[PDB]
């Protein structure tokens, strides 16, 4: 017998489990049109050179990469970002700006556990907008999503903050700006406190510095930051206008700051921000934040603002699970065509067409059985109606239909 | 600058292109639905050793293959059917059939070109159905794709064929039944007559040959019935098949050829493939039944089972050849103008409301002058533009213009 199981780290998706992804990829693809998002996509199959950063990055660390018989070195993408400043880059200056794009790629990782690697990853992404509203609207975003699959802000919260305040107390103390991604991929490690205060040594900040980092992550209000930095850092009147701006849409209460959250990413360069439960239970639900500066390093002559978001397939679900929101869809269809013997499948089938013609999902009994048999069969896939084609009613232009006594019902009033 | 270009032989799909491969696969699901199958999927990633059938099949021959790591044999998924039957064969006992399942995976293959290395295949495939009314669900299912993409039954056919007649043939001359698989393999290349009679004698003396290339060219049924009798399997069946396309009102879809086998090493019974009918371009859609796969597979039980593979790359050149796909603009319902920044906070709960009414709605992002607003929102083809301006704010009104404005009061807007 041959394996069964799919390959390690990996699942497998029958009708039922795909339902279930299905109700979540609903809500990702009905969300982005609501926003007014484009769906783009891209191979799965990517460079490896698209995702050597050298910040030390846990994306990086795990690429899922392998050589080609040709000897090109290729990696399973482990995130969708790249791939899409790829295409923008590819596009230059005939791309209309300012661009809405998402995604709902599946993305890879290897590690040695003997643990997934892969899931699907909504992508939300606004290029070409300098300003906050980006940011806004992207967290609206997710808070829609989240919503709409039934929760509420009781369960759920956006963490935010602004990369900004730590770039100035960083450059404050005189450090190399090269420095400032690996010291947030560092920092965002807070989440072994010896041990993050030891990597930020080795990257050759002293005691003092690491101090100050250490105070500001711990800030829990943004009058605070503007203790520190002033009402009129960048930082501070950016976080204001976000909070003012997702208040006036309606959703204050799903938000929030918190100065200790940077995401795991060397890129991003302003807001960051996650999506977390408020039992504290899970990891985060999705991740993003503002990326400034990618395309410039990829290459771009002008430097083109992004934001955007990760919004993960796995970590959702158990959450849903949990809160009782994921109840079992069952398969529905809505009609079953029986033929009362094979001597009235040639009719049958005129019927099953006209049915289909009119926008109804439709069943015929393929195999030989008996009427009750197809009956039951009708209730196990879900169907609405059965509609038996017996030699009788079909010699009076009718049909007998059962809604899931039956009824003589004539063909043209069928649909 | 880093690479722009997608890595060898696989294709990008920024908005525009995006929105062609939407519009043919709104077709699959809702062919798929129509039809009553139900979705699945599986990792794109499967064991090698889930594709070795040694009856050299291009299938096989094209790999897109690599050892992990650890060291274990993996390969992109060059077809769908093995993880169908791999999730069947799972499932067991415990699976109720029949069973219609649906896919529209990417599947991979490598080539020592310079050319395609991916594309999406719809498949949909019928579990545990003695009976041909499965290829006739297949076949009309099939038709169903294409005539819903604009195409007729002028534009298109599907040519069938059953197996059997030329396993008689084969089997009455003596030969091994491991060998048909691939005597059905080394046949599907008839489009070299010398190197395929070559081929087959590496495997087959002369006159069995003949036999084999005189069988492929008969030209109708009838002729099949002489040959090998009205009575046997093949005939009966592709008479039936016939008989229940006809009746379900697709007859001039479909045709009857004798020369259609297919590559692929598991059918065993009747095979079909789509075709356009100017002779112009390769095969639309193949499939077939194949009724021992899950018992090669180890199934205590014999599994019947019958499917389809539907590729994207052909379908759109027939598509585009016929004029069937007009370039899809983006569409949004309303896009809301803020007048100036202090109409912003305002602006998003006229935004909110919009939304929460069903509506796909923008609102303008960055610092704009209202008329370069309108031009952007004329430029994403929004239908509507919804200009949120002081004075009509105080009225508790907004300015509406559909791509003169009117003042509509916040409560009409939805
Ligand atoms: N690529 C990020 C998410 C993201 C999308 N856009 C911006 N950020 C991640 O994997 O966490
Ligand atoms: N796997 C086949 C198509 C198919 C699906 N089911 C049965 N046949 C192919 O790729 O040609
Ligand atoms: N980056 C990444 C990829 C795959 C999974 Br599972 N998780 C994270
Ligand atoms: N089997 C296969 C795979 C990939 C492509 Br492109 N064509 C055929």
């Amino acid at each position: 017998m041959v394996e069964t199981e799919p390959v390690q780290g990996c699942r497998d998706f029958p009708p039922e489990a795909m339902r279930c992804r299905r109700h979540l990829f609903d809500v990702f693809h009905a969300t982005a049109k609501t926003f007014g998002f484009e769906e783009y996509d891209a191979p799965v199959l990517e460079s490896e050179e698209l995702y050597i950063r050298k910040a030390g990055e846990e994306i990086t660390e795990q690429m899922f990469n392998f050589i080609t018989k040709g000897g090109h070195r290729v990696a399973l993408r482990p995130e969708m970002t790249p791939s899409l400043a790829r295409l923008l880059l590819g596009k230059g200056r005939s791309l209309l700006l300012p661009a809405k794009w998402y995604s709902i790629p599946q993305c890879w990782r290897y590690e040695a556990i003997t643990r997934r690697r892969e899931h699907y990853q909504w992508n939300m992404d606004i290029v070409g907008v300098k300003s906050v509203s980006a940011e806004v609207e992207l967290v609206c975003a997710a808070c829609w999503a989240m919503r709409s699959l039934g929760l509420s802000s009781k369960d759920v919260g956006i963490k935010v903050n602004s990369r900004k305040v730590l770039q100035t107390v960083v450059e404050q103390a005189g450090v190399t700006s090269d420095k400032f991604a690996p010291v947030c991929v560092i920092v965002d490690k807070m989440e072994p406190r010896e041990e993050v205060e030891a990597q930020l040594a080795v990257l050759g900040l002293e005691p003092t510095v690491v101090d100050a980092i250490t105070t500001t992550l711990s800030l829990k209000s943004i009058d605070e930051i503007a203790q520190r930095v002033g009402e009129e850092h960048e930082a501070v009147k950016e976080l204001r206008q976000f909070f003012e701006q997702v208040e006036a849409y309606g959703y204050g209460d799903w938000v929030l700051f918190d100065a200790s959250v940077v995401r795991g990413l060397a890129y991003y360069t302003g807001i960051v921000f996650e999506g977390f439960d408020r039992e504290g239970k899970f990891r985060a639900l999705c991740g993003g934040g503002r990326y400034d500066n990618l395309l410039t390093t990829y290459g771009s002559p002008t430097p083109i603002p992004c934001a955007g978001f990760g919004f993960g397939d796995c970590v959702i679900v158990e959450l849903l699970q949990e809160k009782r929101l994921l109840p079992d869809i069952p398969h529905v269809v809505d009609d079953v065509v029986i033929p009362f013997d094979e001597s009235m499948r040639p009719h049958a089938l005129a019927v099953l067409r006209r049915l289909r013609d009119a926008g109804r999902s439709a069943d015929i009994i393929l195999d030989k059985k008996k009427v009750v048999q197809a009956f039951n069969y009708a209730d196990r896939v879900g169907a609405v109606r059965a509609v038996l084609v017996a030699p009788e009613e079909w010699e009076r232009g009718e049909v007998q239909v059962k809604m899931l006594r039956g009824f003589a019902v004539p063909l043209d009033r069928l649909v």
